[PDB]
């Protein structure tokens, strides 16, 4: 049973870093591979994680024990793939000043049959993954705690039809080239039920054209959660959520969370443009396309010829 430990310094207070790892609704913002997390068992807890996994999205479950006083989180991967016999870890967040924290990431693992070759392979994997994870954690935590760079907004429409018909319109994205005017072509991959890799060709208002990938997690007939995996120069993160709530009609909403990439604001929008201008440019483009999609979803679900 081998042990490893990696650490990094992060410029946010210990309590906030702890909170971002403890509260899994935050994972997509701080772990770039993570698309969504939800609970299997609440209490100790068990969670189900959907992630991009280097081009082959997948889900798995993890059991965690949370200790907020000690700012520690123990986790244990529930199904391991050979040659991993078991994989567990611990987050430990330590205050080193009032605005700055040391994040320690520990792992404990062993190989099936303590096979020395497999165990070396695991060791390198854990090292590679832990370093990249901690580096991304630092980069993203320092951005998502900055409210000028990170913003979220929602557009809502009321649709007088069952949630299922509205959901189906947004779920069945293979049909969007025939149903949405801004979509010229779609390449929808659905390797396993409810996990989608959506690649689509669009034309924007300014006459530019795009080919964009997102990974979506679909929950019939109430929610579709997604993350954009091919990002434009102005965004470091873009996640979203469709919700279809049945009223005692349906209220359909499209939420977006964005983190801006300040390094490219000038190169893209030209000198003199700032964060405020980037927030609105991005917000209008996304909100326009979303309200458009909701409108066509309404028209489709309410048609009863």
């Amino acid at each position: 049973m081998r042990e490893a430990e990696h650490d990094i310094l992060v410029d946010a207070p210990a309590d906030e870093v702890y909170r971002l790892v403890a509260e899994v609704a935050n994972w997509p913002r701080i772990f770039p591979p993570t698309v969504f997390v939800d609970h299997v068992e609440r209490g100790t807890e068990r969670i189900r994680i959907w992630a991009t996994a280097n081009g082959e999205p997948k889900n798995w479950t993890s059991r965690r024990e949370l200790d907020p006083a000690a700012r520690r989180i123990s986790f244990h991967q529930e199904v391991s793939t050979p040659p991993v016999a078991e994989m567990s870890g611990t987050w430990i967040v330590e205050p080193v000043s009032a605005a700055t924290a040391k994040v320690r990431l520990l792992h404990a693992y062993r190989a099936v049959g303590d096979d020395p070759g497999g165990l070396a392979w695991i060791d390198r994997a854990v090292d590679t993954n832990s370093r990249s994870e901690l580096a991304a954690l630092k980069h993203n935590v320092e951005l998502v705690t900055n409210p000028e760079l990170t913003f979220s907004f929602t557009d809502t429409v009321r649709i007088d039809a069952p949630a299922k018909d509205v959901y189906d319109f947004v779920d069945q994205a293979a049909l969007w080239a025939e149903r949405l005017p801004h979509v010229s072509s779609v390449d929808l991959r659905e390797p396993s039920p409810g996990l989608q890799v959506l690649r689509m060709d669009t034309r924007a208002k300014d006459g530019s054209v795009h080919t964009t990938e997102s990974v979506r997690v679909c929950f019939p007939h109430h929610r579709i959660v997604y993350k954009q995996t091919t990002l434009p120069a102005l965004m470091t993160l873009h996640t979203g959520r469709w919700d279809f709530a049945e009223e005692p009609g349906t209220t359909a909403s499209s939420e977006h969370t964005v983190v801006l990439n300040t390094a490219n604001i000038a190169k893209v929008l030209g000198a003199g443009a700032g964060v405020a201008e980037a927030r609105e440019f991005v917000r209008t483009a996304l909100s326009t396309n979303s309200r458009a999609t909701l409108g066509f979803a309404k028209d489709h679900a309410e048609a009863r010829p």
